[PDB]
Order: C-alpha cells, then sequence, then structure tokens
C-alpha cells in the first residue's frame, strides 16, 4: 500500500490502471485492430513499469460502446476467442496479469438474446482465470443481459481478486459480497460517462474503506460521438486513502503497489474499523459485560435484506411505491422503455 | 436542497446540525444541567434561524461518554424521562423538531445489562415520535447493548426521517434499510473521535448518493479527557453534494433547506442513478430486448446476503476465517475483550 | 438543482455544456464543415442524455478565433444564415434548445467595421429566440465590435435565459443586469484561454451566488496555434454550489437538471441572502424599528454608478487616473494599440 | 503581495486579521472590559509581528451582537468615545493602524432611531481617519440604521484604504465603488454566521479579482448563544489569489505583506484583466480598427443601473415582481417584519 | 502505513500526535501543574487508543513560550528533572513512548547563556533515550541557544527515530541528515504560529517524500497573548501521502499505524524514487552502458555544500551578498537585533 | 509575482510554461520536424502573450524519449546545432528567451559513451547563454550520462536563472545549490511520467518556499507508447504559493509575471522565513543575548554533508546499509541493471 515508484517487491502487487481512450468502432475487423493496440500498450507499459503485475483496462475499451444493435450482435465476442488470445499473448510477453473487457460477450442463445457485458482476468501464462458478467447493467440506455454471480480468484502473488463493472459499483452490496467471499482487491472497470464524476470518485474510496479492501478503478476517457468519459482511474488502499488517481486525460496511467501482508495484518488485527469482522459480531463488548457470551450478535437486523432474500417480488413492490412502478417515465421517455 | 439562507419555505425543511462540544460529566445532576444547556441552545438558535424545523445534536451530547461503568449505570436515562422533558420543552418553545442523544438509556433489565445508546426524535409539540437504539455499537471500547430495528417517521412538513448512530454509518446496509423503508432524510448523530475524519466525511456523502437520500450528520467536537472529536457536522443532498459542512470548531452550526418536492420528483423521474429503483429491476433494457418482459430482475444475486439471512452463524464463521476468530487480538489486548 | 442523472422532469431543465475543442480554421467551407460537426454532436449527445433540454457550446466553437483579419472578414456570418440553419436542424432533430457562437457576425456596415462576437439561443423548433452581441470584448488582443444590450428570453419549460460571452463575465454588472431583468439562468459561453483558470472558475460561482441565478458555462479546450483553453465548463446552482464541472479535457461534457420551481421558491421566500430583493430594500428592519415605514431604502448610495450613468466621460477620466490614460502601455506594446 | 514572513518593508504594508472570538455581552462596563482585551491583543500581536502596520478586527468584536434592544441602546457608542480612545492608545503603543467595530454607534437622533453599525480606521498616532457606517445591514435579523457613503483614506505607507462591513460584501457594487474611488485595499469586517461559509470565502476572492484590489477580511468565531461564526479571516491579492486564510479557530490570526508598488504597477500596465480600466473603454481594439477613435466606449450599457440611478422606485418595483413585494414572507414569519 | 483504526500490531507503531493548546505560563509551579496535565492526557489517550506506542507533544507544550527573559531563566528545566519525571511516569503508566518539550533547558553556563530548546524521547520504561537541542532556533523573535547534533534512536518495536524542532523543518538538510543516519520516523515538534500554515503543511509532506521517511508533526493551537498557532498535527507516510491530519482545533489528536516492514521493504526494493540510494549512485544506468562500472557516481557535485563544509565563513559571506549583511533590517527593526 | 494577465512590465518577467505533448519519434528528420513545430509554437504563443519574456518547454519535448539505444545515438544532438538554431530563430522572431531540451546531447566521446540529457537557455538574440546537463538522471530506466555542475545566468530583465531537469528536483540539494549561487528563478523541465503526480506538484512548491526562489516547471503530457506524462506545468512564487498551474491536458500553457523587485526586496528584508540567510546565521538572537557576537553560527552541523564532501565512498557505503548494496534488486529485475 504505497505510491510513487515503478518497482514492486515480493510483498507488493504492482497494479497499473489505464484511462483508455474510448474507441468508436463498428466492425469485427476494427475491434480486432483495437485489441491489438491494447496488447501493444500492455507490452510498452511493462517496459516502463518493471514492477507491473496487473494491468487494468476500462469497460468497453476493446469494442467501445456498440450503440447500433446490429453492430452489437455482429461484434459480440466468444470467450475464449480471438480477442482474449490477443490479450493473453501480451500478458505472457509482458509477464503480467490483466483485466480486459468484452462488450458484448455472446449470450448462450446468441443472437436471440442480449450479449453480456464481461470482464476477464488473464494470468501471466495467458490463462483466463476469472470471467465476470455485469450484474447491474447501466439501464436504461445500455442493453446488456444481466449476469448473476461474483467470483474471487487467487491473483498475482496470491492477492485475492474480484472483478466488477461500472454501474455495479454504485451498489454497496456488490463490494460487500466480493469482500465477504475473501476479495483483497476489487477491480472496477468502467466506461463511466459524465455527468456523475465526483460521485464515482468518492464511491470507490468509500467502498474501499467500508469493505477493508484494495480497490482499482480503470475508467475510459474522451468523447465517442455520444458520451464523454471522465477518466479518474485510481488505485485506493484498504484504509480508504487514494494511492494514485488519474485526471480526465486520454491514456493516463496510474500505478501503485498493494501489500499482501498489510491487508492480511489489518484484517487480523484491526479493531475499531474492522468492518467485515464487526458486522457479524455486533455489540460484543456490551454482550460480554451483560453476561451473554463473547461473540456479539451475528443475526441480520435489516428487514430490507430479509425481505429481498425471502420475497424479492415484495421488495420490488415496496421500492416501486417509493420510486415508480414502470421502468420508464413519461416525463423523460425513451424508445423501447415502457412507462405510464 | 439549497444552502445559504436562514429561511425555510412550505417546500423545504430547515435543518440545523450542531458541532456540540463534548461534555465530561460524572453525575445525574451534571447531566441534567447540560440537558438544560442544550435546551437553551435550541431556543437561541431558533432566534437566529427562523426557518429552522429540525435541530440535530451529536451522540453523547447530553451525558458525554460515561467511561466509568458505575457512573454509566447511575446516569442511564429513562425514556421518556427528565432529560427528554427538558428537550421537549425547548422543541415546543422554539417550535422545532429535534434529535437528542441518551447515552445510556436504561436496559429493560437495568442495572444488570448494559444500557442502550439511543436517539429520540421529538416533534414541535414535544412528543417523542421515534426512539432508535444503536444497532452497531463502536466496539471494542464502547459497551452499549445493541438495538435491533430501524424506523421511519413522518417528520416536519411530512419529510420521512430515520435515525442512525455513529458507527452504524460505516455499514452501508443500515442506510439501505432506512431508504428502502421510505426514509427521505437519514440523520446520523455521532461522537466520532479522531482518527477516521476524512473517511467519515466521505462515507456520509457516498451514502447520500448511493441511497438517493438527504443526510444530516451532527458530530461532537473538543477533547474530553480521552478522545478528541473532529466535528464536520453536515447536511448533504440526495445527489451526493454537500449542502453545508462545519469544520472542527466547538459549537459550530450548519443549516440547510431540504426540498420535499425535489427528493420525490427525483425518486419518481430519475433514471440512470435511481439506485433504489434499479437494484430491484436489474437489466431491464436487456430483458425487454431479449423478449423477457419489462420488469428486469429482482432476485438477490449476492450470496453473502442470502447466507447472512438464512444462516448467520455460517456468515460469521466465514468472516472469522478472513479476519480472526476471537473478538480481541493478542497483538493489541484490551481488558475484558478475550483473544488467542 | 441536482446532479448526477441523465433524465429531466417537468420541473427541471436538463442542461448540457460542452468543453468543445477549439478549431483552427481559415475558410468559409471549413467553418461550415465544423458547424456540421457541432450539429452531429448535439444529435449524438441527445441519444445519451434523454433529459437534455438545452445544449451550450463555447464562444468561438464554430469558427475558432480568426486571428487573420482578412479571414475574419471572409468568414463572418449572417444571422440567420447557413450556420444557424445547420444548428437549427440539429435542435429540431434532437428536440433541444441550443446556444451557439458566431464569431464574427457581420456588422451592419460589413466589411468596413469590425464584426460582432455573437451568441444565439435557438429553440427546439429551430427558431432563433435570442441574439446577443458581446458587450465587453477581450481587448487588447481581440477586435470585435462591442454590442450594447442584454436580453431575457423564455426558454425551455419556461426557464428565463440570458446569454453573455466570455470577458463579459469578469464584470459583475452584467450578471446583475440580466438577473434584474428576470434571468433565471445566465449562460456564459467562452473561449477562455489560460492563464486565468482558477479566477474564471471562481467568478461564475460567485456570480451565481451574488445574483441568486443558475449559471451554465461552456468553455473551449485544446491549443489552437496561439492559445490553450482550459475547459472547466460547469453548471452552478443559484446558491453558489457547483452542480457539475468539467476538467481541461477536450470535448468533455457536463449535464445537470435545474429546477424551475426551486429558483422561484427561493426568490420568493429566501430572506438573509435574497440579494436581488435586499439591494433595493436596504436596512428594512432598522427603518421599521425607527418609525420610517416598512420598505427599507431603494436609493443608489454608490457614487460610481451615479457618475457612470450621468457622466460616463468623467467616470472614464476618473479611472484613467487610477490606471492609465491610453489603451496601450509602452512597457508592453501591441501593434495597433496606441500608448505613451 | 507575499505571504509567510512576520516582517514588512518600505514597499509592503503588513496586514494582520483576527478571527476574534465573538463576545456575549450585556452592559457598558462589559463592553469597556472587552475593548481593553482587544487593545491588549493588538499590543501583544505587535510583539510577535514586527512588520505589522494594520490590524483588523471583526464586526461586533467590541460589543458582540446586542440581541436585546434595550441593551443595544444602552451600549451604543459615541465616536470618538471611550472605546475608540482605548483602541487609539493600543495603536499608538504598538505603532500600528487599526480597524475596529462599534455596534452600535449612536444615531444622531439616539435613542429614538436605530444605531449605526460602524467601523473606524485609526492611525498609528491614534487619530480616527475613516468612519464607515454599514450601507446594507444583514436584514431581517439585524436592526441597524443603514449608512449611505463609502470612503477612501490614505493609510499606512500611503496604501489607499476603504472599509466595508459584512453583508455589504455580498453586493459587488460596493467593492466596485470603493475601487473606482481609488481604494487599493478593501477591508471587510464581519461577524458572519454560519450557514454561508464557502460562499463568503469565495466572494472575497472573486471581488479582489474583479476589482484588481487587495482585500482583507476579519471574521468572528465561536458560538454566542444564537449564532456560530465561521472565521476564515484572510488577506487576498489583487490577482484573486489568497495570501493567507484562517480556519474556524477562535482567535486565529493571519498576516501578509501587500506591496504598494505591485498594485500600482499592475493598475498601470496590466491589459487583459485590467478590469477597472476595461469597463470604461469597452471594445477599444474594435473601435480603433473600425475607424472610430482610440478610447473604446465609456457609456453604461446596463439598463438596471440606469434605472436604479434615475428611478429607484421603479427598480424596486421591478425587483419585487421577481422576488416578493413585502419585506417578510408568510412562509417564514419573523416578529416585526411585515408580510402577505 | 495505514490510517483509521485505534489498534496497532506487531508490525505497526501506533503514533498519536497532539494539537496541544498553547499555555500562557509564568512560574515554575504553573509549569509543573501543566506538565501534570500533559501526563494526565497521555494516560487518558491510551485508554482510547490501545494501539498507541508513541505520543507526541508540541514544542512549548510544557512551558508555553516564556516571552519574559527573567521568567525564561527562572523556569528553564534540568534534564532529567522534575518535568521529565512527571512525563516518565505517564509513559510507564500508559506503556507508551513519548516526545516532550522543555523550553528552555538550562545551558551548561545557566543563567549566563540562553537556554536550549529541547525535546526528549522517553521510552515505555520511563527512560530518556534521546535529547535533542534545536539546531535552527526561530530567529529573530526567539532567543534559544542553538544545538549542534542530530540523533537516531531505536524506538518502539525497533522503529528508528529522530527528533527535530519547528523551524528546523524548513531546512531540507536536517531531514536528510536524520534519514542518512538511518531514521525511519522523523518527529517534528512545533509551536508554529500563523502566518505560514499551508507552507508548513506542505513541507512535512515533501520531506517525507524526499527522504523516504515516516514523518509525525505535533503542532500547538490557540492564541497565547502574542501568537496564534495553527495546529495541523499529522502523520505522513514515506511515500509523501498524509495518513491523518488535524485541523486548527485545540487539543485535536490524530493517530496512525506506521509499518516497520513496509519502510524497510521499500528502502530495499524501491528503484525510481529510492532517493536515499539514488543520491549517492547518480547515473548508474548511464555509467554501466558507457563501460564505467556499476555503482554510478557518489561524488558531491554541489559547490554550496563543498564550500559550506570547507569554508563556512565564505558560504556566509556569499549568502549575505544575496540577502543582507546584518541579522536585522532597518526597514523592520527589532530591539536587540542590530542592523544598517 | 502575480497571475492572470497576458502583459508584463519593466518590473516583471512574463514566464510561459508548456504542457508539451510528448513526441514518439525515431529519426533525425522527425526530430527536426518536431523542433520546427516547437518554434512555430513559440511564435504563436507570443502573439497571444505580448508580455512573454521566457518560454519553457519540457524535458524530451524535442526528441521524445529515445527508448531504442541505436536511435538514441543516431539522434543525439550537437550544441550548438541544427535544433538549437531552429529554436534560436523562434526566440529572435518572438523576441523571447527560451528553454529547450536536447535528449540526448552527444557525449564528448560519442558514440562510445551515453549522451547527456541537456537544457539550454537561449536569449532573445538567439544566443545560448546556459547549457545544463542533468546531474541526477532518472535511473534505472533512463541511461543518460550524468552532468556535474549547476549554473546561474542573467536572464530577461536581469532575472537570475538556473536550469534543472526532472529527477534532479526530487533532491533538495540541487535547488539549494542554485539559490545559493544567486538564482532568482529555478526552471525545472521534465518529462515526468505517472505515477508520482501529487508528489512532484508538491515538491516544486516546497522548494520554492524552502529556497525563497521563483520556480517554473514545464512537464510533458500524453502517452508515448511506454509512459503517460501528467502535465501540471506551473509557475510558483518565492513564498511557496502557486501562480498558475496546468492540468494534465495536452499543450496546456500557463503564464505568470514574476517581479524582479519583489524577490530582491524579500531576500533583503524578510526575517522569520529568510531561509537562505538563516541557514548560515543560526541562533543569532541567542548568541547576541549570550554575549557571543551578532552573526549567529555558520558552521555545518550536519554530519551527512561533512561526510559526503570529505569521503563520498563512506557516505555511499552508509546509504547502502539503509537501502541495498547493488543498483538493482532481484525482487524486480531489469536487464542490464545488476543485482544480488
Ligand atoms: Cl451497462
Ligand atoms: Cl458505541
Ligand atoms: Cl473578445
Ligand atoms: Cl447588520
Ligand atoms: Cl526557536
Ligand atoms: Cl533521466
Amino acid at each position: 500500500m504505497r505510491h510513487g515508484d515503478i518497482s514492486s517487491s515480493h510483498d507488493t502487487v504492482g497494479i497499473a490502471v489505464v484511462n483508455y481512450k474510448m474507441p468508436r468502432l463498428h466492425t469485427k475487423a476494427e475491434v480486432i485492430e483495437n485489441a491489438k493496440k491494447i496488447a501493444d500498450m500492455v507490452v510498452g507499459m511493462k517496459q516502463g513499469l518493471p514492477g507491473m503485475d496487473l494491468v487494468v483496462f476500462p469497460e468497453y475499451s476493446t469494442m467501445g460502446i456498440m450503440y447500433d444493435q446490429d453492430e452489437m450482435f455482429a461484434t459480440a465476442a466468444s470467450i475464449p476467442g480471438e480477442e482474449t488470445a490477443i490479450f493473453a499473448e501480451a500478458c505472457k510477453k509482458a509477464d503480467t496479469w490483466g483485466v480486459f473487457s468484452l462488450t458484448g460477450e455472446k449470450h448462450e442463445d446468441h443472437p436471440n438474446k442480449a450479449p453480456y457485458n464481461t470482464l476477464v482476468l488473464i494470468n501471466n501464462k495467458g490463462e483466463i482465470v476469472q470471467k465476470y458478467r455485469k450484474i447491474i447493467p447501466w439501464c436504461p440506455i445500455l442493453g446488456w443481459y444481466p449476469g448473476d454471480t461474483t467470483y474471487v480468484t487467487e491473483g498475482p502473488k496470491g492477492l485475492k481478486i474480484s472483478l466488477i463493472v461500472c454501474d455495479d459499483g454504485n451498489y454497496p452490496e456488490i463490494w460487500r459480497d466480493c469482500a465477504m467471499k475473501g476479495a483483497e482487491l476489487i477491480v472496477r472497470c468502467q466506461g463511466y460517462m459524465y455527468p456523475a464524476k465526483e460521485q464515482q470518485i468518492m464511491m470507490a474510496k468509500a467502498m474501499a474503506w467500508a469493505n477493508n479492501t484494495y480497490v482499482a478503478v480503470a475508467n475510459a476517457t474522451g468523447f465517442d460521438g455520444v458520451y464523454s468519459y471522465f477518466g479518474h482511474s485510481a488505485i485506493i488502499g484498504f484504509d480508504g486513502r487514494t494511492l494514485g488517481e488519474c485526471g480526465t486525460e486520454e491514456n493516463g496511467i496510474q500505478y501503485a503497489e498493494v501489500s499482501i501482508s498489510q491487508i492480511r495484518d489489518f484484517r487480523k488485527n484491526a479493531q475499531s474499523q474492522n468492518h467485515l469482522f464487526k458486522l457479524l459480531h455486533r455489540g460484543y463488548t456490551g454482550l460480554i459485560n451483560s453476561g451473554e457470551g463473547d461473540r456479539g450478535v451475528a443475526e441480520c437486523p435489516f428487514d430490507f435484506y430479509r425481505t429481498w432474500v425471502l420475497d424479492a417480488e415484495k421488495a420490488r413492490e415496496n421500492v416501486e411505491k417509493i420510486t415508480r412502478s414502470t421502468v420508464g417515465t413519461a416525463e423523460c421517455p425513451i424508445q423501447g422503455i415502457p412507462n405510464e
């Protein structure tokens, strides 16, 4: 957990994040060309960052956003496939792990159902060791089929990694779920468009703190014909302090070293802000002093979560009374999104 | 949702938060004296803030922190009781609602079990309309018996209010639970000691954003013999932007107007960052375009929450493997907190 | 007055501002090509911002700065003309209002007098509803003929709009004049070059506060052969708080919703910082309590403004004694600007 | 214009500003006691700041705010009087100039009309050389009789000084008026209560920039029974950059050196942001190049100011249509302030 | 190197720094009373910070600043003496190390030569293990006899500590000297008065970075009759990032954990910003590639340092030509400081 | 020392710094093409900045970084040579001084020893008046032969200038050496890659403060195939306050005026923070009051500097025990950098 150098040691994972300029592409050949540019960039960066162990690219960095449905279908990737092979070679050549974005990944029922929005973690042997499908797509504008599982993967030097995508990060639950599965680094890849710049910068930090986890964010930059992406890729410590943060500049890079031993020393020995421990041992001091044993309380005291787990339709109905009952709103209509 | 004036209108609730100087008290008579000082302060403030509809005092602002167990028991309050009556009179006199702290509130089995750490919302008729007992006490150092329920109360001008205390706020779940019950303002009262200053400033903002809720934070200030409290009381909009924020100064005050109609207009019509709606309608655009109906997906896709709800002991066991198995740590022992 | 979403509601005007990359152009055909790029950008943005009701482009965004006098004359536009028609079509197609820059607009005596520097507000039917000529050109370097009038126009959803340009904004008087005519949003379009970056960021906010008005700023970016433009396009509330702000990035975009009902509720009911009201009712409490009626004092107590209005030549003479008597200075000469 | 040292030179005026803790006083004897504390503080500070040439205390620093009308009348000062004599002795003893606050100063018709809120500049010989009565009292809450004139006084080392008070500063006109009379430093003394902290910090800087003037702000701190004052006393350069700024701390001090020769060199030779010059020579480059002489345009092109000067009642009527027609509002009533 | 918790582990030293309110004292009995208050504060803090291993108090925190020469002499301490015994007991009782300030410490020729300004490091057995005399007193105002040596002491958990005082920190040389002797933490104790607040905040961070060292700063707060002290006590990592920072508040506290293993892992394995290594192996890559061996260059290439070491009088003469030749200046005279 | 305008006066040097986009070049013809682009940019900028007296370009701005050794040798420049002639013409044409980068400059033994990394100061007559070779190259990655001397040159309007390059700036010694030779402005030209962005922004400011010198920093921007450069070119006052600062944007420009008379007035008359004076007159007040004459102490009390000057090999050995003994580390190996 330290910032400023280009090295990495047996104790630290050198993480690089990339403010990748958002492509505006249309064909499979253009996607492949751009995959190769990413691969070239990984290899170049390694030559400047000898400590680099993990390189992180934004959501949509390979295809851009395929606004046109037909082009979306025609360019949706297989995984493994030609794109991931192009990425795998660069990971082997540069002896790094990497996180890359396939938007879309073909649905099992392609081309008759929406593609997934997907991330892969590829190791320094070029092997895909985690494939994560975005659980909370950025509706209404974006049309990806929602995934349903988070994953934790042993990463470089043993650092436990989970991947999440863009809009997922707005939802504290996902960051909780990954940390509770053991994640030591949550990697958030995004093509996060203006407007919500300060809010997204703040959310990553707050999640790092709340879940006692390293966080790495790679966000796209530039204007792509529709949206302007605000960069601010960053790596953040498990104590909520930024290591390094990019600005809005195209193809900015940040790089930081995250200590394996520091996060484990902290999860073991921290007390007042050992949030993962504390949430499931509530009021331990009190129960000890009241003669009720020394574990505190584990029971979930939040009816929202009880209800969502036992009766998701009721949780939904509940929320619709607070918000609205249709996915669309007649005051701001959007074609193909129903309202009224 | 606007900042700078001392007025309030039919549409806005004028919220004042107080950087109350932490008392260092020892006897019931001193507590009562200090309750009266708070009451005097409410009445004075009203004369300078004619728009004031809600006044918020920090956790521990009435008793301070009763470090000595015997004094803790001797000073624990009934609710209703003499303290709340003193507060109620000031709310009637100043025609404001108020949030006040009783630390401790007598346990049902007092003096044989730890007191609760409690907040009350008192209306402008002097009536207690919400009593909230802290669900996640600041263990290990503090010994309060944990509460188990959140509440939503119709407040001034119809604004829906939930109360939470200090350490609760580190845990996104609580802020979710209150908003999912309908809360429009989550009031976080704290006696939040250094060190974790920037982290707590950031957490309130991030929670306001993540839960599309107004947030008001009153935090104590000064040194009390043990801890130094860092102030930064604040009121924050539902879009994650601070309205006004205090510094670390003793008896700082901030004041902002929060629009009833703006938060409801937003919860109804916002789309990309209507987080409460979106969490229970995941991938709606995708499912529409894939021929699967127009509601998106409501189902909880996070195994942590499923497991915590169905088998809290397993969730606990899981977390102990990531952290530690005893509430204490031999590397930093604390008397009465077991370890090894 | 809220920030973060892409929607807009019956109550809010969705304003987008653009950090448009400064062109370096030379011919009428190149200007027309670039007008079409702007139009294309409006249509694209709308597809990502369904709430968008108003889109704002920087001063010089259409022609760039025509440094060469002959090219300046050859490219000066008529209004209405081919450029505005190109803009009008994009406003109709995207069902938005827009603010566009013509630099120059032909003088009535073209080509024998300097062109104006001009902005137009075009409605969602493609009709020009306000044409504003810059009153305080950025002398000495820039050569535009000064305009002489501010305007207030009923805009989208009834929001009252005034336009101002760049250097105008340094002068509090202009922002006062527009607000005193009824303006609810003052739109400041600029091609504001380094050096004065922080000063210009601060000025917009301070003016929003001082005049209880929404403010939207679109500023150019990039290097154009002569000047580097620093972006920081922004939308600011009437309480002086930024909604959203760009960085220095080329073709950044920000987007915010400004509430019609909030600004009117505020101008009606605010008291301590109802600056527009207060300036013309000075010392009301005092005069009431002194038995002098209940209106306060309206009379202008500032001799500078009395003198400027009655005897502008004397105001000028006065200022020349404090500054200098010639437009140029021999310590930093500039060709065609006299000094000594 | 430089910050960091305790010295001052023949070229620089050493200005100290004081975050004076707001008194809560009630009697003439208590006011005199507190005047003596201020005097003692001036003498002490000088021993630590040998460069100090000007010391600035907040509005209300001598009496506090006399909330009770009878006490307000009983404590209103003569000028010259016993308070100013107490101040004058400290200025002579410490060989400094000073700015002190008398709230109230007796009306000419005392006790039958409201006192003024007044500042004095006292030279290093103990002579009162400027007495300024607040032109825009902080209505509705505060009841001072409004003054009607600004002043410019030759100060230490020849530095031209104008004084303004608190709420005046929200109004750009006043800062313009003083600079247009020749002011090189505008001293703003305030007892500026929360809420509007960031807005007031920003306003001073923006005014320094807009009027090419040094600015010094002394603001009170602490809680006085009614209001909490937020400090942030500061000295700001004529280029809009803060020299030094206090926090919210009681009896903070800042100190900076302001160069006589730098501000005069700037007012003489600055060009693009010589705002005082530019406002009365608009479009000079354009008129030169259009064959219309080399002075630009001086004429006031702002109808608000024309109307306010010629027909203040009409300006008032105009503003009442945009805001409200009565000084009070029924949605937030205040006793003795009429509404409906 | 992590921030937020109250614990500490076998790997981390828990450092607390105190924004101690500056005393205004006059007699030996008052000094002893205040020493006891400090001791009481150490013991109290420990009860809230169980991880605390090192507690740091500001320069002047024991005596305040003895402005009066006679009182300065009458209150100058022996070390060891009654004050240090009072401190030692609190370190033993709270099982912490501590850094305390004696201003003055008796000169060897007391009372005929100025006292030193001195710091002591006292271990958790109450033993004085380092006594540092300020090398660069804050002339002209302060009169302490200059010390001449820096020290490095094995501290808690083996962490290597050097002490420096206030004005020393403005001079990069001192921080270099301590790090080059092996220091892992440089503790800077100060009673650092306004004006130079931002400059001092920045200097500590920059020194932490430049010397790859932990830094802890304890600075006084409050007004003492002469000076106002600006707090901002802090602990900073060896990568130049703040762990935690106080504001200007009286008796603020910050607390952070500094990893023994992280700083040693970094000094061993960092490459591009291993400044201590790099300064004495300049151009290693170049010399390797030019066939000149693999150590780079160690030789001092800075004539200032060569000259200062070999001929300090010449270095002095040199500097006097750039600045002035007498310690005082006639433009800002100070009694007992000669000029002209 | 003032910021915001485009003018300059007899008293001020107008300094422009350029966030030059990092080239990716390979041949001598491409280098010459890019030299011409720089020249064109100087001439253009002058037309927008009539006050400009000094223009500053980043390290590597002419050649980019020649990663390939053969291309490095083939493109290394003579000085004077064709590149400098191209620069000299633009300085004459635009009547400015300039600082330009030649990376590499041919070694005396070219092509058999590594080129230098070099800067030149070229006057407004096109004459090279200072040539500085980087003393501390950015090892390990970069291979330049280390230089050994700093220089001070009379610059525009008599302003004394020293040049330093990139990595040099991390080392306080260099900034000391230049100021102690008389430098009034230290110009730091860098191609400073991410990661260490905030650290480098802070270092320049801290050095400006510590050495009572103006500082100008020009840093490259963009991605060059290997590294992403973070801009933040800036000009900083001798009191440690930024005048103006760029962001990360390609071809950003900042411009500020630095007063000749202000820095000399300050070095003459400042007292508490006259660091250059104070370092060689330590404890003057104390020695005066102790009867030991009125010069304070000049002697170097820092053993590191004594040892480095007398026995550089011992200083080296000392540092290797604190860091490591080989230039490389086996935990992060780099080809051609030995370790173990
Ligand atoms: Cl999505
Ligand atoms: Cl608790
Ligand atoms: Cl212009
Ligand atoms: Cl007032
Ligand atoms: Cl000292
Ligand atoms: Cl280098």
